[PDB]
């Protein structure tokens, strides 16, 4: 069961709409994730937009208790890979920004642009369980025009 490798964002959900719209810090276009269990770290590479222009990031988080990871970006973040199939990952993240406001978010990742409904139904369920309404879900594949 390989979790490390190429991963592209298809959908994102958020308890705070301010964090996931156009040019927001969390409209994230994932490209790859590498879990380094020997050194208890995770490597994240993705694009985001500021001023409507693609910018690339490469972050390094640290593994913490209970399969969770801490990583700094637009504040402090603690996330976990809630679900994993051969075709997708569903990540749950809690962010506390510089102002101290807390936001819970979910993301569905895949190996490309062709979504499997079975994975998508699970993403919606996890999103719902986190108290996030369907109307707070954004289609990222539709918005990802950044470099491969
Ligand atoms: C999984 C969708 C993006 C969530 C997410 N974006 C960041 N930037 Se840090 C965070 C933690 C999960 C890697």
């Amino acid at each position: 069961f390989e979790l490390s490798g190429k991963w592209i964002t298809s959908y994102i959900g958020s308890s705070d709409l301010e964090k996931i719209g156009e040019n927001a810090p969390f409209q994230v276009f994932m490209r790859s994730i590498e879990f380094d269990d020997k050194e208890s770290k995770v490597y994240l590479n993705f694009f985001s937009k500021e001023n409507g222009i693609c910018e690339e990031f490469s972050l390094i988080g640290t593994k913490q208790e209970g399969n969770t990871y801490d990583v700094n970006y637009a504040g402090n973040n603690k996330f976990v890979v809630s679900y994993a199939s051969e075709t997708a990952l569903i990540i749950s993240n809690i962010n506390v920004d510089e102002e101290g406001d807390k936001t819970i978010m979910t993301g569905l990742l895949g190996k490309g642009t062709d979504i499997e409904d079975q994975d998508l139904e699970k993403f919606k369920e996890v999103t719902r369980e986190n108290g996030i309404p369907e109307e707070n879900i954004v289609n990222i594949i539709e918005r990802d025009d950044c470099p491969a």
